[PDB]
């Protein structure tokens, strides 16, 4: 965990993601997403849970992106939530949720959601 | 935005978080979950788009909270994915995702998801 | 279950749908959106799992609606999957996924999600 | 669409199901899962939004599978929304919620959600 997840990973779009893992559960860094209303690289910050496993579990772990940088401003965010396998050939395995700011009227149809699978080579 | 999303936060589960909005995006603060595999505070951080707003839309944000401290260790982490609508009867509705680390055989079905609402009321 | 799932139900955005539980585990019945690229009434089919409960447990269910009548083709469809709680204050709390056809370049930003809470009671 | 729907899908984690897409957006079938509380065919039933497409998108669709047969009662649904996209290398894409009938103290965490992908080779 931790050490292992320090690094820079490369999800199936093309998206690119640097991320350091401190001591007590924090996840900072960047991403750069290769689709969508965002250009340039955006601010992350996340969290997981390690204390992790003597059953080869995974790790779980979540990280937030606000569509804004000093190039563009999406209004709107995404979380992903998954977990990291490490190993051979290590990976994050998530689901994400983008949310839009909408009016009231709007709200319904608000957030997107899918999934993305990260690896360390691209992809 | 920001001055109005700091503060404290109720949902309809009984559950409370305290979060500061910084200038620059940033959302930090503590969670404490009245359901689950948690018990006392948490570490929460996130982020939020501002720059939202010529058209009363919510801002768009979004955080993570490791279900870890010095008195459980969950081996999962939770997203929430969502806008804050200030005013009168201010509200953060979301949309959560909540994995857990398993061994991956079971990654399957290591998410579940769900929806919160929060008021600076509670409930 | 069953006979108490038949009927028409009502959720917070206005939408109604009127549905049959057949003996099997069938559902059968009509949508009717208020929001949306809907117009009318739309087919509903769906299936519910009975033989549900010594311990006041829901029943789960869901349905599938296809976008497309005699007035409109949203090329798209949505799924709701939840569970029916009966008694006085009976309802059906769903979260749906709305997937409509993109492009294989668009097909990452293809689903919503949202949730929906049915009652007997307009809302 | 519809013929191209028709036949037996496989997706990665072994499952197989057999549809016939009707003229009308009727999708009817059986599923066999792999994983889970699952054992033997389950009676599927969804829709399809053709009339799909001046330009090469994939056309929606979503089914529900409750898992209750002669051999097992799990007491829970599944939906599958999605599209399919047909071709040298068709496929049906898709993201799917699981819930189980759960007490009302459990329903926050009734529902699972996860993604699928489909193909008329195994895999
Ligand atoms: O890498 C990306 N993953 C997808 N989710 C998202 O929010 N934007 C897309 N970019
Ligand atoms: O407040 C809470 N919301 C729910 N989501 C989650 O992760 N735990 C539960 N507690
Ligand atoms: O009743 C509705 N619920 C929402 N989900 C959806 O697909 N359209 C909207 N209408
Ligand atoms: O094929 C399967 N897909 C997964 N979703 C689900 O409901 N059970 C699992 N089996």
């Amino acid at each position: 965990a931790e050490a292992g997840i320090t690094g820079t990973w490369y999800n199936q779009l093309g998206s690119t993601f640097i991320v350091t893992a401190g001591a007590d559960g924090a996840l900072t860094g960047t991403y750069e997403s290769a689709v969508g209303n965002a250009e340039s690289r955006y601010v992350l910050t996340g969290r997981y849970d390690s204390a992790p496993a003597t059953d080869g579990s995974g790790t779980a772990l979540g990280w937030t992106v606000a569509w804004k940088n000093n190039y563009r401003n999406a209004h709107s965010a995404t979380t992903w939530s998954g977990q990291y396998v490490g190993g051979a050939e290590a990976r994050i395995n998530t689901q994400w949720l983008l949310t839009s700011g909408t009016t009231e009227a709007n709200a319904w149809k608000s957030t997107l959601v899918g999934h993305d699978t990260f690896t360390k080579v691209k992809p």
